[PDB]
């Protein structure tokens, strides 16, 4: 029981949207033009459980998390958000398997963990983290989305018990599979899987194995394998995320740091054939920040903004 959520739910008129085109099953492309303000805000449009998803998206503000611009009540309920032009990261990495480099992959890892740590501070358990629910604003800026299964926790409450509903098994932590328990530390597990998804350029977890065998696979000790491009340093972290003890997994704030240190020297932690040739994103604020210090300190210098 925390502070009054004082977020503003904004109701939007049908007459403000223009040039609506479909994306698939429902979500749409579109343009929002607020009352005669003469500006175009590109938007996505998704068509009472949906009103919970709205409450959440309405209530979150952070550079690596999608915010609801508003809802629309005409005919049926519609969620309006900023259009992310490059779509979901899962499709993006598949689409650019042979054009993605090591700096990008590590930059996204940081950005996601940055978003998730935020959600942890707001007491939200996402419950459906995966590369499909990470979207691309620009190639070097990704955001977390899709709070359809998200749940808020009390100040008191540490876990969330589920009543039975469809959840993707191959991202789920073991406690979630066996005991229907959800915690920030189960989202950590899912984050590990998401990193595995990126480091294998959009491969399918446990490809071939059905969902029924999963709980029993993980009980036996087996995990996802070490991606070819991953040094033991990176794989270690993934495996740490998939540990049986929820409290022994990394913590999203720790994951920021671990991945941020690697991002200084991506070619030391990922070995991508043709990485010399790949396109590089803009230097990170952190990587810039560090070069401005004395050479003696730079070994261990950390940008406080990621701490
Ligand atoms: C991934 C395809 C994909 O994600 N496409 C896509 C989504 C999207 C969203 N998503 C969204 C989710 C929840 C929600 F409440 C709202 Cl309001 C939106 N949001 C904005 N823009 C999006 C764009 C988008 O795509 C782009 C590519 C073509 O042009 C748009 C496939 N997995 C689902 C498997
Ligand atoms: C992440 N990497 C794997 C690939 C990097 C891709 C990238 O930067 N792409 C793309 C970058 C684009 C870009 N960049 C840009 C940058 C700085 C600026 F100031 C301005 Cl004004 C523009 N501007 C316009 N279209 C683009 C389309 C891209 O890609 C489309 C077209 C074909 O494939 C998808
Ligand atoms: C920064 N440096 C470290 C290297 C730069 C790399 C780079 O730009 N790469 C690559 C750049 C690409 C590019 N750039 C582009 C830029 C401006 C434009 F107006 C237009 Cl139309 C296109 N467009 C399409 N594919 C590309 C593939 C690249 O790399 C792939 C294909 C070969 O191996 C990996």
């Amino acid at each position: 029981g925390e502070a009054p959520n004082q977020a503003l739910l904004r109701i939007l008129k049908e007459t403000e949207f223009k040039k609506i085109k479909v994306l698939g099953s429902t979500v749409y492309k579109g343009l929002w033009i607020p009352e005669g303000e003469k500006v175009k805000i590109p938007v996505a449009i998704k068509e009472k459980e949906i009103l919970d998803e709205a409450y959440v998206m309405a209530s979150v503000d952070n550079p690596h998390v999608c915010r609801l611009l508003g809802i629309c009540l005409t005919s049926t309920v519609q969620l309006i958000t900023q259009l992310m032009p490059f779509g979901c990261l899962l499709d993006y990495v598949r689409e650019h398997k042979d054009n993605i480099g090591s700096q990008y992959l590590l930059n996204w890892c940081v950005q996601i963990a940055k978003g998730m740590n935020y959600l942890e501070d707001r007491r939200l358990v996402h419950r459906d983290l995966a590369a499909r629910n990470v979207l691309v604003k620009t190639p070097q800026h990704v955001k977390i989305t899709d709070f359809g299964l998200a749940k808020l926790l009390g100040a008191e409450e540490k876990e969330y018990h589920a009543e039975g509903g469809k959840v993707p098994i191959k991202w789920m932590a073991l406690e979630s599979i066996l005991h229907r328990i959800y915690t920030h530390q189960s989202d950590v597990w899912s984050y590990g899987v998401t990193v595995w998804e990126l480091m294998t350029f959009g491969s399918k977890p446990y490809d071939g194995i059905p969902a029924s065998e999963i709980s029993s696979i993980l009980e036996k000790g087996e995990r996802l394998p070490q991606p070819p491009i991953c040094t033991i340093d990176v794989y270690m972290i993934m495996v740490k995320c998939w540990m049986i003890d929820a409290d022994s997994r990394p913590k999203f704030r720790e994951l920021i740091i671990e991945f941020s240190k690697m991002a200084r020297d991506p070619q030391r932690y990922l070995v991508i054939q043709g990485d010399e040739r790949m396109h590089l994103p803009s230097p990170t604020d952190s990587n810039f920040y560090r070069a401005l210090m004395d050479e003696e300190d730079m070994d261990d210098v950390v940008d406080a903004d990621e701490y």
